[PDB]
């Protein structure tokens, strides 16, 4: 047996990036895991089998988290295939870089919908079963951008700040139960979400030099002058899901190479 | 004669409650002021005359801040009547008290729309002029609930946390200019928004005794065991609009009787 | 003039931020006692400059690291002007060093002045404020009390501690007419900062103070401009005013955006 | 075999309370551990046996952490007996409850000396070896009282806030190395430090009723209405010491039953 053996986890947006790192670490720690993205992909079999390599039950369910009916379908699918959702990781999220004056109205709305409101919908749908069973984990993937601001990220900083506020309330409403709710706040992790920003910097300011752009990007914000890894974010999710975190409630686990310390 | 003399200010949701207090204190400090609520009222002329007793130019314009077109209409009306909007106070806000599990989906969306997204829309519309003119104040009325959580207020805490995150980004994007953006975080103020909550507490737990319910309501959260006043919130807005706050950027002015200190 | 008649003491206030605060308090109508370690031939001129605003101004020499001298400053104020109603704990020092080589004596001195002396002064002033039903304790912290910076371990510790102390004092007085709050400035161009820029200029920029000043400022302060002593003074006046009767245990951060990012 | 196998840890003030829970959890995770208190005790051998139950090397060294020369002796003793100090846990701490007006000067000084300055001394003495070896963990046991204030605990809140500020600086000065520095912020844990406080309020206010005193003590501050355990604080220290925390730098891990979330 392992520390999360028998626990059923759902990780939204988890076929790539940080979500896949979290799903891998939870499965390595013994949890059954449901993967998720917007639409079925040819890679689903290979990604399921990668996560299943550690001897737990793994599934994959395509669902757009901005649609509350599809969030519900994801949860019901998990209940049918594996059992009650015990660990919910709200991870799916998007970014759009723009000054406030020209920030597209629909991009603002989309970031709020996915990065904040979808976590509320999923949490609302999962809490009754967790309360009935006397146990739960809700793990929200926020950001350093939920604790401080950065230029040209108004919608994202707003949504991530909001997600941290939501985390606090859910934790307080469950504080006398076996359900906890907490947020992980990563600094920069080298995923496509960050790669696309570095590419824009490279083209705009460094003649296409990705190495120069990466160092500048990273060093503007992250004192460690290194990226956080998806595995490290997964390790924080395992820690929050473990029994040693039974009394960690409504807080942020910041994994950011020193960004918020300065 | 007075520190804000000749400044043109728009205060959203300002015919009653905190917004009216803010409009009054800004006018007292010399600002011309545009009042605002969702729909025209028979009291509009009386409320305008009350604010106009401070000897500045006062107007009133009905505009539902959840409708971006009406936000634009409010700004355009102010520009036509008084001149460019120099001080923008994003104050209009709503509350709904409910546990997360039963929180109505459309009330969540409404709180996010007004308490967060409306402030983004108004700020977006006002910033280009402020940059051209070399001066501006964006003052966001957040809450202690933007810095900590409280039970049964998930949507509101999320929106107010988000508003504070938005404040930081706007301030950073304008940091080298004469435009500042900051948030005021009141604790409990005795307005209808709070009176309705106390009424519910009185009915549920105190047999209708509003005095007992008020003391319990206050002393749960607010160490001063007294309410903040609308005038005190207005005085914080006057401070933020004044030359002494030229280098106050991206921060919170918390007026809460000690709530966040503990 | 919103502070008419109030007696204020500003520690370390013959230059820098403290002088800016004393000036603004006097402009707002307060009587003011200036302070520094040792008597200065410039004392008379500095008092006259603050007295230009028509209030009662005194100067008393007292090393704030010596509790007995802190007491002498409070007693002097009580006999000369009356009860201390506004206490501004401003005197402070800096020492820049990596942790490994931080001198033990400098660590102790920074804690003693930047944190413990504020406790001593507050303890001595609170009984009178409680008796009279009114008081303002204003602690000059820093952005370094909310975030860390390299080579400033003792100072960040002391300033963090001063903010913690502020919260407790405010909570213990929350149902009274006494408030306690902290002001957190970012960089202000005083000798405390100029000495650091000089060291940077010599180390990295061949002595060029204009280049060094920009590099120093822009490392931390998004406004790319200094906060001014007048602005810090304006924050003190705001906290001392009736609009701030319910501002308790908080930080007023005047920092050009430093803590926002 | 285990995650901290081969690492040499020193935990100050570790023969009872949270320090012992941390020492136990570090040894369970494979670390060799040096225990410490002010003076030799007849109980020392039994405490060593408790920690040595997990099959690692254990030592005990009496040293008053307020005396820099004894701090140095503890480090040199560890270097002689087990090897280079790789994990430093600054845990020893004291409390004194008093209003500010009557807070004894000597007590204030003692709390600052132990709860803040001792950690600086120990960190200063351990950092050179850690830098030479390219690895280290400095784990500072702060408190919720380092993030918010509580009545009658002025010295302690000041020292704990200061410890968190110190943590940030050390982390920033080491951010590009394999050395991290972080703080753990427990809420209430039922150690002798808290039990003595509850006994005192029980006699002074609750007629000797320890159940009533405990209910009031906890429920004033801690939404979970339950104590954090020494084992949970130990688990957080193990997490910070593990490779998954290589990029956790200058932050707080708050284990508090929701105290700071509200
Ligand atoms: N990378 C970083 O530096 C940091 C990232 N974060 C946060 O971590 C989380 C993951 O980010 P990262 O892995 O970097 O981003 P990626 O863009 O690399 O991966 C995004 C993931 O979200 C999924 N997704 C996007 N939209 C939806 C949707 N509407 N419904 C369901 N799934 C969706 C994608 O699935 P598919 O494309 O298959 O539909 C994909 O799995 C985000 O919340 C981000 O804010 C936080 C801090 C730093
Ligand atoms: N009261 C408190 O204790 C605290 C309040 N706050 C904040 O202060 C702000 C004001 O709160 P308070 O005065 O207490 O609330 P009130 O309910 O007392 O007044 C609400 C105001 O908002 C206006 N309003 C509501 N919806 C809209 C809309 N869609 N478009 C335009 N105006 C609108 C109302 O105008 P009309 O009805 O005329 O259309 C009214 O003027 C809010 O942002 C709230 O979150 C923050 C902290 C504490
Ligand atoms: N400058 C900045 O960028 C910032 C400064 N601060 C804080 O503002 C406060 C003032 O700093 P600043 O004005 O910049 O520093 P300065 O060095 O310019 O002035 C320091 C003042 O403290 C007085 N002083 C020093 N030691 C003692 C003592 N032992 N007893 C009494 N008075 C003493 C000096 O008086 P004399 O020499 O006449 O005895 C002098 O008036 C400090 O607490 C500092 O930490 C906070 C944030 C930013
Ligand atoms: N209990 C709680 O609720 C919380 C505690 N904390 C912190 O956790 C840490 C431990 O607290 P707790 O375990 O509760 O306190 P305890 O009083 O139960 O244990 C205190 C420990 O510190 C040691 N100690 C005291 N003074 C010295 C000294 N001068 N030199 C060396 N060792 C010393 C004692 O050793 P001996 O007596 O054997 O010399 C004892 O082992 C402290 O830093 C405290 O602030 C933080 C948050 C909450």
């Amino acid at each position: 047996k392992r520390v999360l053996s028998g626990r059923v986890a759902v990780v939204t947006g988890s076929r790539k990036g940080i979500g896949l790192g979290i799903a891998m670490r939870l499965a390595m720690a013994g949890a059954d895991v449901v993967l998720n993205g917007r639409r079925q992909s040819p890679e689903d079999s290979a990604i399921v089998e990668k996560v299943a390599a550690y001897g737990t039950r793994v599934r994959c369910f395509a669902a757009n988290m901005k649609d509350r009916a599809q969030v519900e379908a994801l949860i019901k699918f998990t209940e049918k295939e594996l059992g009650a959702v015990e660990i919910l990781v709200n991870n799916a999220g998007i970014q759009h870089v723009s000054p406030v004056e020209t920030f597209p109205s629909d991009k603002w709305d989309e970031i709020i919908a996915l990065n904040l409101t979808s976590a509320f919908h999923a949490t609302q749908l999962c809490l009754p079963s967790m309360r009935q069973r006397g146990w739960g984990r809700i793990i929200n993937i926020a950001s350093v951008q939920g604790l401080v601001g950065s230029m040209n990220k108004s919608a994202y900083c707003a949504a991530k700040h909001g997600l941290i506020g939501f985390t606090k309330v859910v934790a307080l409403e469950t504080a006398t139960t076996g359900i906890t709710c907490n947020a992980i706040c990563p600094g920069y992790v080298y995923t496509p979400l960050v790669e696309e920003q570095i590419k824009a910097v490279a083209e705009a300011k460094y003649g296409g030099d990705m190495e120069a752009a990466t160092q500048a990007f990273l060093c503007e914000k992250q004192p460690a002058k290194a990226f956080v890894t998806v595995e490290q974010v997964g390790d924080a999710a395992v820690f929050l899901a473990s029994p040693g975190a039974d009394m960690i409630r409504g807080t942020t686990i910041t994994v950011d190479g020193g960004w918020v310390a300065q």
